[PDB]
């Protein structure tokens, strides 16, 4: 809900350029044998988008800030400050897992802990990929953590693009206030609060919501806490910025062609994914050849972790 006209604007700049860019691509996409003058061409557009992005998603970084401060000022209007600051300082602690810098501390705070992006229709790409870089190494070299490098290197704006433009609204969306999703204030959200939240976020599926709950809770307590919670939150935002990446036309869906390339895009051994046309069908459960985030979700799951 980040009704600011000066952004508007720049999407839709950004937007008429990388119409352009699309245009380019196709067309050298499309020319025959003989010959360099679009690639060309396309090459520059490609800085050019990268540029604007840029700017862009600093100004929507400013406005975030904007929106948290003012979102504390409220707080403490509301009851005792002092007290607020604790909590937030109980739960940022539960991080300390990365080597979590103070910047990185902050974006995380302002994603999970305030409610300043969730729901603005707006998302940063650079507070992502900062984050992200360090939640990488956490991982065991594998399969998933080729996911995670593919969104973070950032090649060719491609994933810069999609976040700050193709799908900031529903990567919004995603991201919540730990604190809100915290009813009793108990600091670990349960299994019935776990589905309540999910439910609302599209998982309606008993069998998805467990195998997320499975891989959130790295303890191995049933429970879910402020830590795990935002592990979990990176994996969605992740893997719902790669479906958008797989998305050629607008079919809304994915393919099992369309799957097939991202899983080699991003440098996955064919040894770590041999049954994957199976699971492909197993996750299918409406049968229809082509999957939807939340099946996308549960067949990286299926196959990775």
């Amino acid at each position: 809900e980040i009704f600011s006209q000066e952004l508007t604007q720049r999407e839709a700049n950004v937007k008429k350029v990388h119409e352009n860019l699309e245009e380019l691509q196709k067309k050298l996409d499309h020319t025959s044998f003989a010959h360099d003058r679009l690639e060309a061409q396309i090459a520059q557009k490609e800085q050019e988008q990268k540029a604007k992005l840029a700017e862009y998603d600093q100004k929507v970084q400013n406005e975030f800030d904007a929106r948290e401060r003012a979102e504390r000022e409220r707080e403490a209007a509301r009851g005792d400050a002092a007290a607020e600051k604790q909590r937030l300082a109980s739960l940022l602690k539960d991080l300390e897992k990365p080597m979590l810098s103070e910047e990185d501390t902050n974006i995380l705070r302002q994603l999970f802990l305030s409610s300043a992006v969730s729901g603005s229709g707006k998302f940063s790409f650079q507070d992502l990929k900062q984050v992200l870089a360090k939640y990488a190494d956490t991982i065991p070299e594998g399969p998933l953590k080729k996911l995670f490098v593919m969104v973070e290197n950032d090649t060719k704006g491609r994933m810069s693009y999609i976040t700050l433009v193709a799908v900031a609204n529903d990567l919004a969306a995603l991201v919540a206030d730990f604190r809100k999703i915290d009813t009793n204030s108990n600091g670990t959200l349960s299994r019935k609060e776990f589905r309540e939240h999910f439910v609302r976020l599209g998982f309606d599926k008993k069998s998805v919501q467990d195998a997320l709950f499975r891989y959130a809770d790295e303890d191995e307590s049933d429970d879910v806490g402020f830590s795990e919670y935002v592990h979990l939150g990176l994996c969605l935002l992740v893997l719902r910025i790669l479906y958008a990446f797989a998305d050629f036309d607008k079919s809304g869906q994915l393919s099992k062609e369309e799957v097939q390339k991202v899983l080699e895009d991003a440098h996955i051994p064919e040894s770590a994914r041999k049954k994957f046309e199976h699971q492909f069908s197993v996750v299918d459960v409406d049968d229809s050849k082509s999957l939807s985030y939340q099946e996308f979700v549960m067949l990286v799951l299926l196959m990775f972790h």
